[PDB]
């Protein structure tokens, strides 16, 4: 299992709710079209307009060789293009998960 | 839902297999004794020796008040003892969830 993780800067923060609301409801809704993603969400850091970055997103994976494969789908080049007209990653955190990690019952 | 993210940096990579043993059957073992914690799961970046952090690991917590006071108890403490042996956090990273996540079924 991988894990990417990316931290998310807006070009303006006014767009925050047009990005929030494609983030559920667009972002969300189309992962069950990309096979390699597991589990996949968004976490709003800060608001301020001259933040270093606004949100951070966490990806899930089966291997980095499975999603670099559903990056390359039009299902994802659709994704990019909405997600790049109000925003940029800023940073790429990745790595390998130790073990079978824990989740509450 | 909240997040907290930390890069970690081994003072020594050399002590990668001590940090990874600990961490799977010590730190994921104790989390059914941190009522705040929902997910928890470390992922290895780099194990080159200079990189600026070796490790990340992703908290998925209930809210951070919760998790402030898990922080107190003694199992917490515990944990940072030997943690702090081995480890240090480099940054963190905090964000509030947007609506409930995907999740592969």
């Amino acid at each position: 299992m991988e894990t990417i993780i990316h931290k998310i800067r807006l070009f303006d923060v006014a767009q925050a709710d047009a990005f929030e609301f494609w983030v559920q409801n667009v972002d969300y809704a189309t992962c069950p079209d990309l096979p390699s993603v597991v589990r996949f969400d968004v976490h709003r850091a800060s608001l301020q307009a001259n933040a270093p970055y606004h949100y951070v997103e966490v990806i899930k994976i089966t291997d980095r060789a499975a999603f670099d494969a559903d990056m390359e789908t039009s299902t994802f080049a659709g994704l990019v293009q909405a997600f790049s007209r109000m925003a940029e990653v800023v940073e790429e955190l990745a790595g390998e998960q130790l073990g079978s990690g824990y989740a509450a019952g």
